[PDB]
């Protein structure tokens, strides 16, 4: 197709989505001051990020103390005592979740590196609880900061995530490799690259400034029937098949400009040497995290993962990202 054509069917196929999480944030809050009534909550991921809550979307909560706030730009631990405190005091929020809410189911998952308690309600009301980390509400800080500056980019990001989950690419399918938040990243690198955001240091990101629940951001529509949206996206794609060098190259919010596997010793060698949750990363698609210590956010792009993405890259060029 043509910028056009896809700016077009891709405004069309959100077209049900443009037609309250404060609730959740308090029924939530209730089961941490009934743990302890001096634990703060607070939320991140894509409502923050957005500033908008999507059908098909949870929501992410992380339970904090005052002096995990006030240590705004502290890192989190990957200690395992770390994650023995975290595991503690996730068992008693859902011991308590439960005693509150018999027909929610409430998941204490432990495949994971960062402990997380998973809810469902049935009403498709949805969330992970995680406690003690800041790098969650930092990186979303650091996403939505980002969102503010070019509002109309949420249309391209949602775009991308939507488009994943279809293809079978975002860790939450069988068979996935890059989480949503890896995708953001993505977005996020690639308008950097091209000028449409402007370069904000991570660091600046301090979790003493964020609101616990920040305000809605109001979500329009492309006001030139996608042309934007279109033109992007065919661009974007372009992006990581002909001009992002996965071989040589990290995709980073980091730096601005390029950041190299070499100076990170993100390399074959590294691979041999290199294990994440008892077993093996691979920087065959690497994308540096903001905030973690040495943690590539596609250590699961196994070689063949890699076939796959570039594989639905070039088919989404000609399927409007799976609409037309
Ligand atoms: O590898 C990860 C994954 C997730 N996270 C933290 O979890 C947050 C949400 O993680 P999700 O990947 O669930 O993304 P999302 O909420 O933006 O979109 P959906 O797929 O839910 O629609 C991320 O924005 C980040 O703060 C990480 O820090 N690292
Ligand atoms: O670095 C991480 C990884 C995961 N999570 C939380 O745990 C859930 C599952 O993580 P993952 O399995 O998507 O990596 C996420 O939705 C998020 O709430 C984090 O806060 N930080
Ligand atoms: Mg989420
Ligand atoms: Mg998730």
């Amino acid at each position: 197709p043509s910028p056009a054509v896809v700016g077009r069917s891709l405004v069309n196929s959100f077209k049900q989505f443009v037609s309250h999480v404060d609730a959740t944030y308090r029924l939530v809050l209730d089961c941490v001051a009934a743990v302890d009534p001096l634990m703060r909550l607070y939320t991140f991921g894509s409502t923050v990020v957005y500033g908008v809550h999507e059908k098909g979307s949870d929501v992410d909560f992380v339970v904090l103390n005052k002096t995990d706030v006030e240590d705004g730009k502290g890192g989190d631990a990957a200690t395992q005592v770390a994650k023995g405190l975290q595991a503690d005091i996730l068992a008693k929020l859902a011991r308590v979740i439960r005693q509150k809410h018999l027909s929610w189911n409430v998941e204490e998952v432990r495949r994971t590196r960062v402990p997380v308690v998973r809810v469902k309600g049935g009403g498709a009301v949805d969330f992970d609880i995680t406690a003690y980390r800041r790098n969650g509400v930092r990186n979303s800080a650091l996403l939505r900061a980002y969102f503010e500056q070019n509002p109309p980019c949420r249309w391209l990001s949602m775009s991308i995530k939507r488009w994943s989950k279809q293809t079978g690419l975002n860790a939450s399918v069988i068979g996935g490799s890059i989480t949503s938040y890896g995708f953001n990243l993505m977005v996020v690198y690639y308008l950097l690259q091209r000028n449409h955001l402007q370069f904000v240091p991570p660091s600046t990101i301090d979790v003493s400034r964020v609101e616990p629940l920040p305000p809605h951001l109001p979500l329009e529509e492309p006001a030139d029937e996608g042309l934007e949206l279109g033109t992007q996206v065919l661009d974007f794609l372009h992006f990581f098949l002909h001009e992002f060098d996965s071989d040589k190259q990290v995709i980073s919010l980091n730096r601005p400009g390029i950041t190299t596997k070499e100076e990170l010793d993100w390399t074959k060698s590294a691979e041999d040497f290199a294990r994440m949750n008892g077993e093996k990363v691979h920087y065959q698609w690497c994308i540096e995290d903001p905030y973690e210590l040495n943690l590539n956010v596609g250590r699961n792009v196994t070689p063949l993962k890699r076939d796959f993405l570039r594989r639905h890259l070039e088919k989404a060029r000609d399927t409007a990202l799976l609409t037309i």
